[PDB]
């Protein structure tokens, strides 16, 4: 099966997943020079006061904070969206040391980790049915630096313990992601794909310019995490991430000036 290992991960994946070779995959380089001002661009528009988190989910190649997405409650829109996007899930994808994790880089530079919220558009009416079409899914991506301590996300590290192996899930309610925004909502935004195999080219991809600052220690918590199931040979979860593919016949935009 796919993964991140020499033998399974990113460069294989297209034998599987053919789309890996596509005309819009992510994640991307953002050339902050080329990127082009929008002034057409709106606000980002989070809405995440009634978000209702259900549990945490060690998939085997992440983990999953997961969200009753049975109600329009924790939304995105505005930004470069037409209509709404509901929240269904956030995971991360961080390296083995903190010079790499990230998946998108700005100017080249490889943050420690990046946070994606995923949200779908309930003009398709469940998940499955979004990442199907074009503008099926908002992926809300943030970019972590390693310094301060995020409050937070304290509440998601303590809980890793118990999901150390593939396959373990634990409850995870009333857990509010509005504590992993930083101050500003300037973003960059380019069409693109889920960054795992099926790779999907269904994305609009809206990534924060302001990183969040996050403590070694609250970084080493994650890399604590197993790949392998429970009783199989110890494979440390970290460079989940995928490289960044070829910007092709695509604009990144900035929100910003
Ligand atoms: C969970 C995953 C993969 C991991 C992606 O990660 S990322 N990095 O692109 O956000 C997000 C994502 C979106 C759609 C989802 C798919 C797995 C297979 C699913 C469940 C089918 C129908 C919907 C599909
Ligand atoms: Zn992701």
């Amino acid at each position: 099966h796919w993964g991140y290992g020499k033998h399974n991960g990113p460069e294989h994946w297209h034998k599987d997943f053919p789309i890996a070779k596509g005309e819009r995959q992510s994640p991307v380089d953002i050339d902050t020079h080329t990127a082009k001002y929008d002034p057409s661009l709106k606000p980002l528009s989070v809405s995440y006061d009634q978000a209702t988190s259900l549990r945490i989910l060690n998939n085997g190649h992440a983990f999953n904070v997961e969200f009753d997405d049975s109600q329009d409650k924790a939304v995105l829109k505005g930004g470069p969206l037409d209509g709404t996007y509901r929240l269904i899930q956030f995971h991360f994808h961080w390296g083995s040391l903190d010079g790499q994790g990230s998946e998108h880089t700005v100017d080249k530079k490889k943050y420690a980790a990046e946070l994606h919220l995923v949200h779908w558009n309930t003009k398709y009416g469940d998940f499955g049915k979004a990442v199907q079409q074009p503008d099926g899914l908002a992926v809300l991506g943030i970019f972590l630096k390693v310094g301060s301590a995020k409050p937070g996300l304290q509440k998601v590290v303590d809980v890793l313990d118990s999901i150390k192996t593939k396959g373990k899930s634990a409850d995870f309610t009333n857990f509010d992601p509005r504590g992993l925004l930083p101050e500003s909502l300037d973003y960059w935004t380019y069409p693109g794909s889920l960054t795992t195999p099926p790779l999907l080219e269904c994305v609009t991809w809206i990534v924060l310019k302001e990183p969040i600052s996050v403590s070694s220690e609250q970084v080493l918590k994650f890399r604590k995490l197993n790949f392998n199931g429970e009783g199989e040979p110890e494979e440390l979860m970290v460079d989940n991430w995928r490289p960044a593919q070829p910007l092709k016949n695509r604009q990144i935009k900035a929100s910003f000036k």
